[PDB]
């Protein structure tokens, strides 16, 4: 595997798109929140902080699509 199944990556870029619900290209605490909560997982504001900051190598603060594929794909 070179670089990813592009099947793979869709089915994650639907997925981003889903917790994206303001559309704005950059999932925050607030909707990963909204979504862990949606799959019986209940996320502490500090949890949710570094479980982005853990993935989060732009500084930026927020899970966008590339990072949130890189972060996917620790879960194996
Ligand atoms: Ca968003
Ligand atoms: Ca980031």
């Amino acid at each position: 595997a070179d670089q990813l199944t592009e099947e793979q990556i869709a089915e994650f870029k639907e997925a981003f798109s889903l917790f994206d619900k303001d559309g704005d290209g950059t999932i925050t605490t607030k909707e990963l929140g909204t979504v862990m909560r949606s799959l019986g997982q209940n996320p502490t504001e500090a949890e949710l902080q570094d479980m982005i900051n853990e993935v989060d190598a732009d500084g930026n603060g927020t899970i966008d699509f590339p990072e949130f594929l890189t972060m996917m794909a620790r879960k194996m």
